[PDB]
């Protein structure tokens, strides 16, 4: 069958955590840690505030949002870890903004389209299609499944 | 050699290597990945026991948010690609925890310098290639290090 805001999802998380690159860079300069704690619950509580609307629930804005954030977190350590092949942090942020906007806006019709029966199948032919669109490395790829966690569960929740 | 830190990737690479078969499991149980409640409880036990391993309990959260997240992104990629006994295996863990939170402190002392992210990284490569670890088990050791020359400084 076909998923096609599930892949809208998927496509919309893979442009932002293609951003963790830039936002490591920034970091390996400014000697800014990869995790702010107070900061990125500020920013869970204000995207779950806009969960009504768009027609979706607060816990299952914070979840995804919260899956978002590791997958750029994990991309970010791993890169901070190795040799850098060596940035506007207003310009990512403005990016980060305009993408977290359309995954709100994509999101419930993609946790539709996953209260079905065989969610984790279409979820992982959805995944494998995205990294081979966006030919993503194995890195990016492991942040792509991170970035969506549980949705399968997610979906049932409301 | 910086040999407490590398003890204590040593003990993140064990309990990485672990979540294969946690991720086994949920497969055949259809369990969620992540469970917030039981989370948090683990990271309230272990924060609140800080003290008496000669640590914060800020830095003990920070470490095991970390070793969580790290055993949460290998269970994600396994189970989106191509039995077990979980009582066992979640035993195991617990007896990491404890290694862990025992060789914190000394770790975090060999990470106050003033060329932290190199010997953080050196220790992080020397023990992929001692353990063999993959490339999805290398991130994953790299994310359970977390900001670790930061923690240090708390």
């Amino acid at each position: 069958p076909l998923s096609p805001a599930l892949q809208q999802l998927l496509s919309l998380s893979s442009q932002r955590l293609q951003l963790a690159d830039q936002v490591a860079q920034s970091k390996a300069q400014s000697g800014k840690a990869v995790q702010d704690s107070p900061r990125e619950e500020q920013q869970l509580q204000m995207l779950a505030g806009q969960a009504g609307s768009h027609g979706v629930g607060a816990e299952q804005v914070r979840l995804l949002f919260a899956a978002q954030i590791e997958a750029n977190k994990l991309v970010q350590y791993r890169l901070l870890s190795r040799p850098l092949p060596d940035v506007d942090l207003e310009r990512i942020r403005s990016r980060l903004n305009q993408l977290n906007l359309e995954l709100l806006r994509g999101y419930a019709p993609a946790l539709a389209e996953l209260r079905v029966d065989d969610c984790r199948p279409r979820l992982n032919q959805a995944l494998q299609r995205q990294v081979r669109v966006d030919r993503l490395d194995e890195l990016h790829a492991i942040a792509l499944s991170r970035a969506a966690g549980d949705l399968c569960h997610w979906a049932e929740l409301e």
